[PDB]
C-alpha cells in the first residue's frame, strides 16, 4: 500500500513559501521538475529541489506573482519511458 | 510508474472550498477519510466523498474556521491491513 494525498491547484500569497513532494512508485530511475516555462528546475537561493530517495522535494521560497502557472513532476524509469504528475500554483496579491 | 504530487498542509480562506485526492497504489480494497476529530467524513451537502476507483475525492465546499486540523486518507487491502497518509487544512481570516 502507498496513500498520497494530492492537490489540483494551490494558492500561494506574495512572500509565503511552500514545498511540494513528488513520489513516482515503480522502479523510478529519475524524477525532476518543471517550471511553467518548459525548464528543468535547478536550485537557487529562493527555488530549492532536494531528491529523497523514491520522492523529490521542490521547495518555493518567498513566492512572488511570477511563480504563477503549472508545474510539472517527470519520473523516469531505466529504459527511457517517462509519466507525469501537473500542479497549479496562483499567486494572490 | 505512478507519479504524484502532494502537500504537507493547505492554506484555505473562509468562504473558499477546494478538493483533495487521495489515492492508493496497491491493490487498496477500501479508501476513507477522517476529519480532523477521528471520524470518518460521510458525503454532506457541503463536504463530499466520491470515490473514483482507485482514487477518492474529498470536496470541501465553503470553508469556515471549524473545517481546520489534520485529515486523514486511510486504505485498507483485503486481508485487513491499512496504510495513511495526512494533510493539514489551516483556515485564515
Amino acid at each position: 500500500l502507498q496513500v498520497t494525498i494530492s492537490l489540483s491547484k494551490v494558492e500561494l500569497s506574495v512572500g509565503e513559501s511552500k514545498f511540494f513532494t513528488c513520489t513516482a512508485i515503480g522502479e523510478p530511475e529519475s524524477i525532476d521538475w518543471y517550471n511553467p516555462q518548459g525548464e528543468k528546475i535547478i536550485s537557487t537561493q529562493r527555488v530549492v529541489v532536494q531528491k529523497e530517495g523514491v520522492r523529490s522535494r521542490l521547495t518555493i521560497y518567498n513566492a512572488n506573482i511570477e511563480d504563477a502557472g503549472i508545474y510539472r513532476c517527470q519520473a523516469t524509469d531505466a529504459k527511457g519511458q517517462t509519466q507525469e504528475a501537473t500542479v497549479v500554483l496562483e499567486i494572490y496579491q
